[PDB]
């Protein structure tokens, strides 16, 4: 028998569960949320490009968004 | 000024546009207009709650297609 480990798509984070249709690290999710809710738009200082893993998730906000939908966290989940 | 880079609601592939109400890619078009054309009907093999991303799209059919319709694509707008 075997057990599934999950990783954050977003971060590589162990996830937490499955948070608006993708499995997320609780700060990805919450990320997400915020986002979604408060209608965040940010730019990316560099190429759009920008590596987003758990060290400094946040160094990118663009790239981090990016990522969460390119994941396919879905942002009509989000309720408002 | 900006540009507004669409996903599709189903899966987070970039979408192709807006098909039956829904701004989707050409996968997640096909698959609606197939599934509701054909009357096709689908069990989950897990608790109708797996993950839908453009990694392995068609793993659960089920749960693609609930998602189709929970994120506002629309049956009524496939031609017969
Ligand atoms: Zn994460
Ligand atoms: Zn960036
Ligand atoms: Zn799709
Ligand atoms: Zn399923």
């Amino acid at each position: 028998g075997h057990m599934v480990v999950e990783y954050c798509v977003v971060c590589g984070d162990k996830a937490s569960g499955r948070h608006y249709g993708a499995v997320s690290c609780e700060g990805c999710k919450g990320f997400f949320k915020r986002s979604v809710r408060k209608n965040l738009t940010y730019s990316c200082r560099s190429n759009q490009d920008c590596i987003i893993n758990k060290h400094h998730r946040n160094r990118c906000q663009f790239c981090r968004l990016k990522k969460c939908l390119e994941m396919g966290m879905k942002m009509e989940s989000v309720q408002s």
